[PDB]
């Protein structure tokens, strides 16, 4: 039985990446949303921030003082992967409590939808990593 631990980055109600590391995590997610400010809008003001910040990479100003782009609409959730790929927990919580707490169908009363939320929980930490 082997058990490994991801943290599940929810942005803007899509995924980000799986990691296991805070500075690996936290510096994917805040390289990939300031890239897609760079689109032009605050690109420039982007370049000059990591300039003025003394800094090579978005990377190395994320570990270096931990600070970034980050707002409260950033949603982490951290979740667990067996070692074969297959989920089996996620948020410390099994995902059978998931899919009644919010499709709020029962094993017994539907097992039909129970396993349509179970693959569609699946789906948000397999595919959350594109």
């Amino acid at each position: 039985m082997n058990n490994s631990i991801k943290f599940h980055v929810s942005y803007d109600g899509t995924a980000r990446a799986l990691f296991n590391t805070k500075e690996q995590a936290e510096k994917y997610c805040l390289v990939e949303e300031i890239n897609d400010e760079m689109n032009g809008y605050k690109r420039k003001s982007w370049e000059e921030k990591l300039r003025e910040e003394n800094c090579a990479s978005v990377q190395d100003w994320v570990e270096k003082n931990y600070t970034s782009s980050y707002s409260d609409l950033f949603n982490i959730c951290e979740i667990e992967v067996s070692s074969a790929g297959q989920l089996v927990k996620i948020d410390n919580t099994e995902v059978d409590d998931f899919v009644e707490n919010c499709y709020g169908f029962t094993l017994e009363d539907d097992l039909e939808e129970f396993n349509k939320a179970k693959q569609y929980l699946q789906k948000f930490y397999a595919e959350c990593e594109n």
